[PDB]
């Protein structure tokens, strides 16, 4: 209900979310994490620093573009999306850092953080004054 906003899902409901879904799945390629549950899960794929076409629309980046040009990307997009803080370990930011990152995209992702706790506190620095 509503658009969701900001949640506290796992890498797996993420995943299969958008899987059933039409949101994008936007994903650093500098996150293990996430990156090697693709190729183990999606054997035929290619990764690049592209859109790709298989699983989930996967728009892929490298560390070396800035945190600012994956947003002005997925501005263009204008589809609702689910990721995590871009911005985080590929930029060294902490939690408000990479909230304020976020913000910063127009169409809606959804995103999650590490406990169903956190998931207002990470709101809390997109409403920050």
């Amino acid at each position: 209900g509503s658009h969701m906003g900001t949640v506290s899902w796992n890498l797996r409901e993420m995943l299969a979310h958008a899987e059933e879904t039409r949101k994008l799945m936007p994903i650093c390629m500098d996150v293990r994490a996430i990156m090697a549950t693709i190729q183990r899960k999606y054997k035929g794929i290619k990764i690049q620093e592209g859109i790709v076409d298989y699983g989930v629309r996967f728009f892929f980046y490298t560390s070396k573009e800035p945190v600012a040009s994956i947003i002005t990307k997925l501005n263009s997009l204008n589809e609702p999306l689910v990721t995590m803080p871009i911005g985080y370990v590929t930029h060294g930011f902490n939690l408000e850092e990479a909230a304020r990152c976020m913000r910063s995209l127009k169409a809606p992702a959804v995103v999650s953080v590490s406990s169903p706790d956190a998931v207002t506190t990470y709101n809390g620095y997109l409403t920050s004054s």
